[PDB]
């Protein structure tokens, strides 16, 4: 996570976009902050407030990150854009290209207490997109 | 406003971006929904929650839409990216180009009651960026 | 606070009454839920919505609960009924009597995020009447 | 309706009480404004905001007042207190006594555009309790 952002803000940068450009473009926003291009990434076509509400759902074991049990599954499916790296052959991150996979899925997020810099309007915030179902 | 979006969602698409790309790229997201390229546009580098807070500030006359008095001035400045159309003689919206002007200003928003499709976390939402100061 | 009520509901019961009966009658509603009769209490003659508006005013130090800084001062005065216990030597709560002091004052409230059981129309609600001015 | 109150405020005075006293006491608040004691009255043990939400439900023919079709049925039942006059024998309104009937029912309200004095937070407000079901 870039220090410029709280965990919730970085979550939103990586995973919330109401109307993302195609993945090869959308992924630049994330990969600029990285050593190497991200292998895969999902953008949920929803709002931050909608995801905060999912933090209020039943807490579950995080499917990917199974040392954690601060995960929460959405009650409903949301439209999304999945991005898959097609050229892991490195050189520079500006050269990374992605396959586009639009879809509609439930999502599972890890939620934590907010950063002091996050709005007091959300005591608990999403901090990681664990997986989609 | 495109029918796909509520007024609050369209406000966010046009005016909220924590880390926007340069204006010529950033403005495509907006201009795709327009007949002609937008002459100017400001992206506030803040969160939706922070803008909603402004809605609770003292109501004032809207500076640029003076038939309205449901405007609200922010209490603090925010970093932002202002975009200015530089080729209004553009053939197609795909070819519109913008000058970039990063800044830090107070802003004024018009706010209204939320749309049924908006998150219940905000009964009162920004619906227009009236101006910046 | 009685468990039957959210903090916002209990705030309303204690402090919001458009047309309260005289204090000796009005205070029974509160004192029924208490071990001992309340020494003083103000009923604001306003609406819940108007008090919620105050929550969006500038945050200040709570005058009477100075460990808190989630207080907010109203921008205008409201009519009110202040009640003062006149027989603290009362046998039972049924026998407590109050002096009536109608007035018109600014008020200061502490506000917090709503309870899951509160109406979604107000994500931020008054939870305590800190003082009047 | 007493001129001191908007239609929505008068609705709330007559029909919204989270914790009403027994009917003989509760009804004084209404009957003080009347020539003769009200024959019957229901207090809904809910909040104004909850009732405003019911104004968003399907519009129906008003069961009692059948010249109107701006009525709305609650989706769920609410606890309430019904009050029935037991001594229509007049003399003074201070002497009126009521039978208490606690219950839990759906309710039907007539809703209209708000008074300019009502909060802009509710464009539409309840103005009459038409019946309970």
């Amino acid at each position: 996570r870039p220090p410029q952002f709280t965990r919730a803000q970085w979550f939103a940068i990586q995973h919330i976009s109401l109307n993302p450009p195609r993945c090869t473009i959308a992924m630049r926003a994330i990969n600029n902050y990285r050593w190497r291009c991200k292998n895969q990434n999902t953008f949920l076509r929803t709002t931050f407030a909608n995801v905060v509400n999912v933090c209020g759902n039943q807490s579950i074991r995080c499917p990917h990150n199974r040392t954690l049990n601060n995960c929460h599954r959405s009650r409903f499916r949301v439209p999304l854009l999945h991005c898959d790296l097609i050229n892991p052959g490195a050189q520079n991150i500006s050269n990374c290209r992605y396959a586009d996979r639009p879809g509609r899925r439930f999502y599972v997020v890890a939620c934590d207490n907010r950063d002091p810099r996050d709005s007091p309007r959300y005591p608990v915030v999403p901090v990681h997109l664990d997986t989609t179902i």
